[PDB]
């Protein structure tokens, strides 16, 4: 699909069979969720955005659906306001910015 | 112009006759740029983000070139870890996600 940025790109996320919305974030090296729980072992880690840095927890080789396509990848989960899909996500299901 | 997500969507700016190195940002509302000067008066305003808010300085109807694309509109200045060209730009040049 073809996303216009009027307004904020949320779309519908599928994790842990849990539905979630999320934020297409470009600008997000990594992917963020808000405190839930995941299977696995987690490692510490801190990220930073405006404002500075947070602790989340991070999780390796997760599955998430997004807008129906599969995706793999690391998924980190902590006090973020919002849920944000990541680069790491993002390339899994070929997403550009086409200007 | 299409471009993918493998590293960061970083682009060269043009404002106030320099060059800058900016971040094509999805997740982010506004465009914010660091710390420097900036014609008119300018109002406050405060901008959350992943660690918290930050305050910053906004000034109106600033003229920004990105990529060749002229825009012209509000520009926030303050503390911010890179450069950010947020949704209120992209959509002026026709910027939209793709998968
Ligand atoms: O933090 C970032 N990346 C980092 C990140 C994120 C997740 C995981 C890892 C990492 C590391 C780094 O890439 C990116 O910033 C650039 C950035 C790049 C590199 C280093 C530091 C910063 C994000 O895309 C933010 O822009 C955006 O975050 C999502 C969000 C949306 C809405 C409310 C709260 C949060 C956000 O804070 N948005 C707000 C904003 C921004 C500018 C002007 C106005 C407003 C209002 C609101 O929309």
């Amino acid at each position: 699909p073809q996303i216009t940025l009027w307004q904020r790109p949320l779309v519908t996320i599928k994790i842990g069979g849990q539905l979630k919305e999320a934020l297409l974030d470009t600008g997000a090296d990594d992917t963020v969720l808000e405190e839930m729980n995941l299977p696995g072992r987690w490692k510490p880690k801190m990220i930073g955005g405006i404002g500075g840095f947070i602790k989340v927890r991070q999780y390796d080789q997760i599955l998430i659906e997004i807008c129906g396509h599969k995706a793999i990848g690391t998924v980190l989960v902590g006090p973020t306001p919002v849920n944000i899909i990541g680069r790491n996500l993002l390339t899994q299901i070929g997403c550009t910015l086409n200007f």
